[PDB]
């Protein structure tokens, strides 16, 4: 499989200035949807802060002073929405914005691991950021009337794996985090698959998911993606799951009678 080098060539967008990088890096964004089926960028300084948040976590799965005792069934969870805790053994976590916001014990696993933690509150502040304006740019290119994809804080959710089939995400958006390691395959529109070039570097990658794909009623594929020689984590981002679906069908926007958790079941 051939290797994709995005170093020095996606658009760089900086920590500290994300709103204007990402409103002057829109039609690179815009272009490389259409031609590739995924998006990029260049974020300098996120691969150190990612690799630290890796290195921790890696740390925390060997622990017992333990990440098990915040595995998903001993942890506090919203009564509507999704999981969050630990995922033991390919072993995992997720953190979710409303874990973050200790939403009361959910928060727990963050204080046991503050090192961890703190680093990862970090990646999910500036994830959420990027991607939900990458989330603007695809909007953009969607008809005139199309919503705003109101992406949730508190249901989203920062998922980091420890030891790891083509597949796609089935949320509105997901951001590829630079991985420890080489390997993380996308396919093109032609069918024929790419190795972007990420490990160890400052690059992000933006992925459609199956609720844009509904949302933009086909216009978007999935940006589908595997794994083929270890740490890895990636951003998952959700609307409100209580809010009713909408699809924009032939230039025509339809409130349909199901919500997002819906989708999801
Ligand atoms: O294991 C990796 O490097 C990435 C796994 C993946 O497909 C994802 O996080 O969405
Ligand atoms: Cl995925
Ligand atoms: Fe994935």
């Amino acid at each position: 499989v051939p290797l994709m080098e995005l170093s020095g060539r996606a658009p760089v967008v900086r920590l500290h200035d994300i709103e204007a990088d990402m409103a002057a890096a829109t039609d690179a964004i815009r272009s490389q949807l259409t031609g590739w089926g995924f998006m990029a960028a260049e974020v300098p300084g996120i691969g150190e802060r990612v690799e630290a948040m890796m290195n921790e976590f890696a740390a925390a799965c060997r622990a017992t002073g333990s990440l098990s005792d915040y595995a998903y069934d001993v942890v506090p969870q919203l009564a509507v929405g999704g999981t969050h805790g630990f995922f033991p053994y390919k072993e995992f976590i997720h953190v979710s914005g409303a874990m973050i916001g200790d939403q009361p014990g959910a928060g727990d696993v963050l204080r046991a691991f503050p090192a961890f933690g703190t680093r990862a509150a970090e990646v999910f502040d500036i994830a959420f950021r990027l991607i939900s304006l990458f989330g603007e740019v695809v909007r953009g290119m969607m008809p005139p009337g199309t919503p705003e994809l109101d992406l949730s804080h508190d249901a989203t959710n920062l998922r980091v794996i420890h030891y790891r089939h083509e597949h796609s995400g089935i949320q509105m958006l997901g951001l590829q985090l630079p991985p420890s390691d080489q390997g993380l395959q996308y396919v093109l529109h032609d069918g024929t698959w790419v190795e972007p070039v990420i490990a160890g570097t400052d690059v992000v990658l933006c992925n459609i998911g199956r609720m844009l794909t509904s949302a933009s009623d086909g216009r978007f594929r999935p940006s589908t993606h595997r794994v083929h020689k270890r740490l890895s984590s990636v951003l998952f981002a959700y609307p409100q799951h209580k809010a009713r679906q909408w699809k924009m069908v032939d230039g025509e926007l339809m409130s349909l009678n199901a919500t997002w958790g819906d989708f999801i079941d």
